[PDB]
């Protein structure tokens, strides 16, 4: 146990990242979501350098790293993110940052109170499975490896080879607990449908989120630099489905 690879995973893991949002003054549709895609920007700065230094990383493609990334950060965001609320208010609310946590009345004032509802029981499931720190550190490595082309990347080869690693590393990581065989399959065939269930929460964000950009003008919401382009350039090919989630089960 404790193989080279955890030490990685524990080592790279981003720290705390703040939202920059006014607490000061009262909600407003515009406010929060304004805040919620500074804090994506914010965050996917952290995602690259914590993505460039994952164990085999840098092996791909340049291209593809670059595509990987743009393809797989709602996922891994909101899967983190999951893991903030679970740890920090037993799913309570949503722990988006320090200075950007939604009650029930937030979730409903940012117009996406369903999505909302899955990423909070997306949350509950942390709980609900009893997912280890570590279970959850190689899951989300493994989410940055979950959504390609469907025709395939620059160098799939490569890209397979180093998603099969990861893949290998979560059993290592199941079976560094589990005495008895039978306890050992479940929590694989547990922590894969886990997994699954994030993708279809990333799907409907990125719905919201492409919507949200056409008509960004006339709702007064602001969208980043690197958001506004990520947005407009890759996940229509998620949406139009170039680009799909590589599931577990059916
Ligand atoms: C990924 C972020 C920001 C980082 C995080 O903690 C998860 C959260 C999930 C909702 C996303 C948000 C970034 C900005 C988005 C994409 C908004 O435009 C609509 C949905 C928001
Ligand atoms: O032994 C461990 O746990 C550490 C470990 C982790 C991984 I992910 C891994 O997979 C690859 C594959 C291709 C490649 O170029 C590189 I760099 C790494 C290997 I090999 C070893």
């Amino acid at each position: 146990c404790q193989p080279i690879f955890l030490n990685v995973l524990e080592a790279i893991e981003p720290g705390v990242v703040c939202a920059g949002h006014d607490n000061n003054q009262p909600d407003s549709f515009a406010a929060l979501l304004s805040s919620l895609n500074e804090l994506g920007e914010r965050q996917l700065v952290h995602v690259v350098k914590w993505a460039k230094a994952l164990p085999g990383f840098r092996n791909l493609h340049v291209d593809d790293q670059m595509a990987v990334i743009q393809y797989s950060w709602m996922g891994l965001m909101v899967f983190a993110m999951g893991w903030r609320s679970f740890t920090n208010v037993n799913s309570r609310m949503l722990y988006f940052a320090p200075d950007l946590v939604f009650n029930e009345y937030r979730m409903h004032k940012s117009r996406m109170y369903s999505q909302c509802v899955r990423m909070r029981h997306l949350s509950q499931e942390f709980g609900w499975l009893q997912i280890t720190p570590q279970e959850f550190l190689c899951m989300k490595a493994l989410l940055l490896f979950s959504i390609i082309p469907v025709d395939g990347l620059k160098n799939q080869k490569f890209f397979d080879e180093l998603r099969m690693n990861y893949i290998k590393e979560l059993d290592r990581i199941i079976a560094c607990k589990r005495k008895n065989p039978t306890s050992c399959s479940r929590r694989f065939y547990q922590l894969t449908k886990l997994l699954d269930s994030v993708q279809p929460i990333a799907r409907e964000l990125h719905q919201f989120t492409f919507d949200l950009l056409i008509k960004s003008h006339m709702v007064s919401v602001d969208f980043p630099e690197m958001m506004a382009e990520i947005i407009s350039v890759q996940v229509p090919k998620i949406l139009s489905g170039k680009v799909k989630p590589i599931y577990f089960h059916t």
